[PDB]
């Protein structure tokens, strides 16, 4: 039994008996190769203060299904599209919120639409040495994008 | 400039400027591998009512570094000890919460202590097949530790 303690824009918060919860909208990320370089994503993100190597990403909006929302934020992002193959979902972190990631690869890239969102192609094991060295912050979907592509692209 | 809405026990939520920030205690999470095993654990998670399928993970505790709250959490959940080794860390969801996690690999295990928290050996391939059909759900750390096997302990 759920009592609200907060409702807002992209999130609640809720307790649950002793349990804090945040509710979330579900997310999807796009791993994409292209000349051996995967798609990252930079922005200035205010919860960390900093901007982390991401790969496309976005909320599920109402009315999409995971597929569509992928679609979606690869173009607006960064204005290509692709054929996108689903590989699997996984909770950010299931001890205190909800939020679901799914996650797609996409192939046979184009453009189809010509820095808030900055593009970063960088070969991933660039984006891997850079973390090792300090120099850059993962999000949750860049790693899981850099270690896909290590276990199953090469 | 934050204000805040709510101070809690793992979390607290923040308002700052149009953004919903939910602060939140670093963690860290360890990848062990025995005998072409890996170490999951699960546990009923009431923010998604169900148990995905993680790596032992805990919350970083006041004095203490992420090696030692890693050495910690792998005793407390699964009763093992090991030779730790830092390989990266990652935002959980960068665009709402400051939660970072700082994943370890731990060799040479011994058990050290003889299912609130269920320890779950299992091989990766197999968590990822099961995965894919729809059997068990992961958790962010659940699928680093699947994907960093696959790329870097077969
Ligand atoms: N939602 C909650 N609200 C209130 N207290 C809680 C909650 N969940 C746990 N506790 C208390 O907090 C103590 C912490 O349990 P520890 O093992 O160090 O952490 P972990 O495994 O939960 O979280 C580790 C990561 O794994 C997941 O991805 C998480 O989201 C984190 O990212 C618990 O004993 C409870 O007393
Ligand atoms: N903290 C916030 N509070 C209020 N509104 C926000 C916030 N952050 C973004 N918006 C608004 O919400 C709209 C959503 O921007 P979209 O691209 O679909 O999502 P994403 O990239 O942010 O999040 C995707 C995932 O990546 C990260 O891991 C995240 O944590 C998610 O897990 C924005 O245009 C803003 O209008
Ligand atoms: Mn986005
Ligand atoms: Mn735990």
């Amino acid at each position: 039994e759920r009592t609200y303690l907060y409702r807002g824009r992209i999130l609640n918060l809720a307790l649950e008996g002793r349990y804090e919860i945040v509710e979330h909208k579900p997310a999807v990320a796009v791993i994409a190769l292209r000349e051996g370089r995967m798609l990252f994503v930079r922005q200035m993100r205010p919860a960390v203060g900093l901007a982390p190597l991401e790969i496309p990403a976005g909320l599920i909006e109402p009315g999409e299904d995971p597929l569509e929302a992928a679609r979606r934020e690869l173009a607006e992002e960064t204005g290509l599209s692709g054929d996108l193959t689903y590989l699997f979902s996984y909770f950010v972190s299931p001890g205190f919120t909800d939020e679901k990631t799914h996650v797609f690869l996409a192939e046979n890239l184009k453009e189809v639409e010509a820095e808030a969102i900055e593009v970063v192609w960088m070969r991933p094991e660039e984006a891997l040495e850079r973390h090792q060295r300090g120099e850059v912050e993962f999000s949750a979907t860049g790693l899981v994008g850099v270690l896909y592509y290590h276990a199953f692209l090469r």
